[PDB]
């Protein structure tokens, strides 16, 4: 290797080497005539025009240290839907982060009782137990005898009986760190200094957690984290597990038969996925520890807030709680509806009915679904054990604290600034009336009503989703096949004693949770001008946080989550772009949809973060 | 209790002794000086000492962007053509570009079943229109051994040859990115930059983070993993296994190992399916892309002055691939059932169709996804809208005259790619495209039937720099039967107590098989070594985790190499370059363990180069 | 305008700075009266911005390096010189090539104990036991044999061979001790308890896949099946489809035609870790984890001359690295259960059979006298050193001007402990402390007796197994007599079997910390916290992408800086304090029975000479 630092046009122009030599001559030149012993130059002297790639230079920091510092309510017992204030104390000379840490008991359904059995299916042979109910339809024209039968068991198959003993197992909803704060508020002097919902603690969820952070932030609000699961090895190099009258066969024509198995060619396990947490159905949800951050602009240290810039006397965190039967909800436990389909298919006299004589086919279909008990809810007393703010103070010498809150002068701060509005419309033009400072960008979403509803058995997962989610099973169905001859005598091949059977069981089911989105174009229109054309809702949910925000900005999951945006560095502290309001008085969102009418409202969530100033 | 003074370390990091003595200096002075404050400025501390407090911002000269999209100037948009869109005067610079591709929905047209298998055995031959049965005898074990082969849909039902049955389409994976063979950056006639699929599959494998890539995949319409979770597989303290087989204990008290005992934990599984352009189905639906244009001037901070390219004369050039590379058929509801049963009969004519004392029974089953005869890709599929949308910024008419004065030039990065065809097993590969500073070089020798209509899985094999093959992995269902058929002699021990056993395919998943094409890789210019021969593994796992940051990802892709000459890949500040000498006489040297007259591969070498462009 | 936007771009402060500055220019004289973009700079920022300064000129070039201490070999200590070749030297890798082996032929081993007291036998291939029930009528039947994967019975003391799996992130582990030496004195070292630290908290996903080939652990495999659901179709039979009851409401637990179509996706993990007949050669490029693999902190290498620079590797024994598991070799378990109602019901010799059901589990079981090959060779070891070189202008000015380098070390404490509760004086702190990996590592992790130690060895909990299984279900029923009618009857056979599909381990973290707390000359540094506000939270909030939110349940990083990972410095631990430092933790697990090792590595701060 040879440096070659002047070759050419490109070389003068990125390295610029003659120069640099050039300003050595001289700066050596000068700093000799002028005295100097020695006539060396300063780093800073080569820095003014060329920047050193090699270079250990640092700055000494004003000094500097901080502590955390936990702090209990002002009032008093904490409890599901309440309202909970803390004081911020006075501690450090400022203070930055914010987490609260709850603690929600370990909680159990109710006793309840197996429920009633489904009504007959078939017209014929009805028979109603306490532990099956058994109908049947006959066919003696085809010969065939479908008999339904339909009964509750266990995991383990044993057949529970009707109004006997069942509990429900309980769950806690997606998320449930970002649905448990309904509103969390920053005041000082009996005015919001700053303030934000459960709808931007899942903006947040969605835009602003890159993968390296995620595990964290989903064990801070409690929600499970998947674990990796290794299975039996299901391929060894040069052997199968298909029997041997299968494997590695050639027709008449010598060519290899299709469908035939042959050798494995790698050794390969088996990776699978299994979530047991706050989300997972069970019998006894352990006690639920989360740490909940407050998402306020100053959690950023260079952004610390002056102590005595703010009195003690009205200085407050205020969070409304959501309530229990939003956050925790009973689930299917160790109960399974039964439901089994057999065909007996004679063909003697009375065929088709229950009498029917030689059988020469039978088939048999189960499947299995999860079922609630019968008056088992959650337990309305699980108890709020302990909730703490925990806030961290920094610290800063005597001199340096003096000379900053006479020469700052003022901060730049971001705030959240929030609306809702219902919707029964598939097109609507939606005056933004909470919009009223330098915005940077809008949070939007079309959330159907039904996603919080009571009713849709589904709100523990669809509560934070901005699209409609409909659920598509998957069905695993293990087949069974049996061929037995009843009569030694007889040549099985060709005969009617050469009996056939067949079996097919649900082995286990998925639920997709498949999303239809909302949202068709979005436009965004400021007094008859347009700021966004009428685009594709994919161009703000897919392209602009692609483009945009850099490891600050995360393309979301959510088919329904859109990025309005209106600066360069969406995540930078650095201004870089806003909207004014400013002659932004008549801020609307436009929209269309394919999915919003009368019969399946929503909600048009627009979320801004905006530019405000605070004075110190 | 801060410190600030402990010892010579606290001196050389925090320099508080030093900090102390300017701020007791300055406010001397400016006393001296005649000041009404003396205390000094945030500027004067931060001339020596960093302030981890810190609010400061600096104003920003006064711009607004906006986006705006045009149709191309060519007409109706088809595959396998030119599409130019000109570049209109709208915004004083613009910025980062993507396109809008919409494609019709569209479905294989009607064909018929194929005709059934060759026969596998010599014996008991019969073909009919819905099944081919053979056979073998064997008189001397007494196993008759009976091969059936048939078309069933998914829910069984047999299809009879030659009626009909009709494929299903399916996309090729990242359709965005070979939709586009090239695209050009074209002013005066000229093309001022230029790449192709081969730069933005090296681009979708370098440069998109996890932070980024569903959206990425979602611009580029490839479908997206959807997690499903299961029913409860694990339950507290219970089991599915019947009661028989759980915790049992041998003859000496231990626990017997393969007895499986209740859970401890209570779980779900979660697995993950997909359901977009790359799954195939019967009808694709309509597929929206939004390509973005992967040149330089994507960074806001190098917007393109548009006084600097003239308006008339500037156009984005598309080259739009054929439809039969981008849209695939696929096996649709047609499954070829390949089943083997086994008679272990003992009497008179055994292992023969005429054996009489059936003893033992096996079935082995497998299913084949299977082609439809005729059945073929819409070659009439409209490309039914493709617009270019470009960002506008808008800046002050001060500042603008200003910049375009004194801003002289800018900086841009080039794509320069050379294809070089190989049968060798080891060659020196001269780089005839390189003519300026070259930052790194994208590498990889991608087998040619990757790209080949004969390969099946060229959907999929396309984007691959390896060499790959398709392992399955199996699914098995396996079951047992077992009757006595007389009543009157107890089973255990007797000829009477029957025997049956099946093994059906439950699913199947083919595992793509990486085999490399690149052992070792040697950099030699103008006789000169900047990279000695290395293993392949140094250029794809080693630069990309050590260089770049967030801006480089680490590879998945096996066959993916990565030649750096700089120190910061993926920054606009230039760090290090090959230099124009060296790179007009450059060679990578490779040896290949895949690569021969059997298997052409191709040496495919894009270099990001710098060049200027000056301001008008 | 107005207020808001006058303070966030103050453009009729910056018009007016354009007008003043063009008439001064105007006044004095110039040319050209048009203002600089320095000029507009110094109060406002340009988003729209080419300029860049050019740098001083500079290349760089790795190289390869042979030890001096010869042939390389599992547990010995290999040197490396930094020969001299650029004027400074970077970043550090080092190739490790490890041979292809096998594990020595053994045999099947003995048969299980028998589990019924009745009708016990004992053959080459199976053993035969069973359970009488002249109450019930069941006769239960228990039989365990050997299978290889197709089901073939395997014979007791024929041939059957182990494979042979590397332990996870076998780069880590190997490299027992990594040390910088110079002048005989260690400048900076490290274990695999660093490196594991760094596993955890210093790789996110964007390097993950890299740092996963580097060291050696396997990568999953995407691997796609066949369509399972498929628009308006069903795998299930027309009989059990879309049903209604008696009063028109759709069946609950009928299945419907799919309304999607989609296939399944799943992962297969077939590398080093993924236990093999044969593991072929496994090529490592372990990264050394110094502080001057940033570019801008190389070392000069006139400051640290040839001669007096070493790196010296400790290297692990082969019997953590490699080890045995079970081959093409399988237990089957077999339960039968025949209840009869005649005579010698419960029996063997019991008559009127109605229902047969059938268990069977297949158990990975390791062949007798088969082991690791202990002459696996160290094929190769090499030292790749990144050299940097400059034009001699500017590394004499750099030489005399730049004074010293501020770098960052290792310092590790062990403390093997008992007790749920302590007090752990960090007697390794030297110097101002930046942040510390923390962790409570149960000794069984390590331990030779623990089957899972290839997995186990780095995780910082105490990690169960638990099972998942994959069962099939069937049924059968069969008429054995054509003159009888089958609802109702003896005659009417019912058959069940539950066969094992495949197994799953879910390792099961039980956390060893449960809370911490720092203490230093007397001044709590951190109140009593839970470890989750060490694991979760403090990674969380700090470091941006160069602190990574921990997987495993047991990392805890007890931080004392306000940017973890960049140079500048941002915070530390004053040395007084340093000097009398405690950790006192909390556990559930660790007592008399579960001995934990307390794992501290803290990063500090020291300065380097230079020239």
């Amino acid at each position: 290797f040879k440096l070659i630092a002047n070759d050419g046009k490109a070389d003068r122009m990125i390295m610029a080497n003659d120069l640099l030599n050039d300003r050595i001559k001289s700066i050596m030149c000068l700093r000799a005539k002028q005295g100097f012993s020695d006539p060396t130059p300063t780093l800073v002297d080569i820095e003014r025009t060329h920047i050193l790639l090699i270079n250990s230079h640092y700055k000494p920091f004003a000094a500097m240290g901080y502590e955390y510092q936990k702090t209990r309510p002002n009032t008093g017992n904490p409890t599901y839907n309440s309202t909970i204030q803390f004081s911020i104390p006075q501690f450090g000379d400022f203070f930055s982060d914010m987490v609260v840490h709850v603690q929600l008991a370990a909680t159990s359904a109710s006793a309840g009782t197996v429920p009633a059995l489904p009504a007959f299916i078939g017209a014929d042979d009805q028979v109603l137990t306490s532990t099956s109910v058994v109908s049947a339809t006959e066919n003696t024209t085809s010969g065939v005898y479908t008999l339904y039968t339909q009964s509750y068991v266990n995991q383990q198959g044993t057949t529970q009986t009707v109004a006997a003993a069942a509990t429900n197992f309980v769950r806690y909803c997606e998320y449930p760190g970002l649905r448990l704060f309904k509103r969390v508020k920053f005041e000082v002097n009996g005015n919001p200094l700053d303030e934000y919902t459960a709808l931007a603690a899942i903006m947040y969820n969605k835009f602003h957690v890159p993968d390296f952070k995620l595990t964290g932030w989903k064990r801070l609000i409690g929600q499970e984290v998947p674990v990796e699961a290794a299975s039996n090895l299901v391929n060894i190099a040069s052997t199968t597990p298909w029997g041997s009258p299968i494997v590695a066969l050639s027709d008449v024509n010598g060519t290899a038969v299709t469908g035939s198995p042959v050798n494995a060619a790698i050794t390969a396990r088996k990776l699978t996925q299994v979530v047991f947490g706050a989300q997972t159905p069970k019998a006894t949800q352990e006690q639920l520890n989360m740490f909940v951050p407050l998402l306020f602009w100053f959690r950023d240290p260079r952004l610390a807030i002056a102590s005595v810039s703010i009195p003690y006397g009205q200085r407050f965190i205020t969070v409304d709680i959501e309530q229990q039967s939003n956050i925790l909800f009973t689930a299917p436990g160790n109960l399974f509806l039964q439901t089994t389909v057999e065909t007996l298919l004679t063909t003697g006299a009375g065929k088709g009915t229950a009498t029917g004589v030689l059988l020469t086919q039978y088939n048999r279909y189960t499947t299995y679904t999860p079922t609630l008990a019968s008056g088992s809810s959650i337990d309305g007393t699980q108890a709020v054990q302990n909730i703490e703010l925990y806030i961290n103070n920094i610290f800063v010498t005597p001199e340096i604290h003096d000379i900053y809150i006479k020469r700052i002068g003022f901060t730049l701060i971001r705030v959240y600034r929030e609306q809702v509005q219902r919707e029964v419309n598939a097109a609507d033009q939606v005056l933004q009336s909470q919009l009223k400072w330098p915005v940077e960008f809008i949070y939007l979403g079309l959330r159907p009503a039904n996603n919080i509803a009571a009713g849709n058995t589904y709100q523990w997962r669809d509560w934070h989703h901005l699209t409609s989610v409909t659920n598509e099973p998957v069905y695993d169905v293990s087949q069974s096949y049996a061929r037995v001859s009843i009569d030694d005598t007889v040549a099985p091949v060709g005969s009617t004693t050469f009996k056939q059977s067949a079996s097919q069981v649900m082995q286990n089911q998925y639920i997709v949770p498949v999303e239809t989105e909302t949202l068709d174009t979005v436009r965004v229109k400021a007094h008859g001008i347009e700021l966004y054309a009428q685009y594709r809702a994919q161009f703000y949910r897919d392209y602009i946080p692609w483009n945009y925000g850099s490891f600050n900005l995360v393309t979301p999951q959510d088919k329904g989550a859109l990025f309005l945006n209106f600066c360069l560095y969406p995540g930078t502290y650095q201004p870089s772009g806003h909207v004014n309001i400013s002659r932004a008085r008549e801020f609307y969102i436009e929209y269309t949809s394919s999915f919003c009418d009368s019969s399946n409202p929503c909600d048009l969530i627009s979320i801004a973060k905006c530019i405000n100033f605070l004075l110190i």
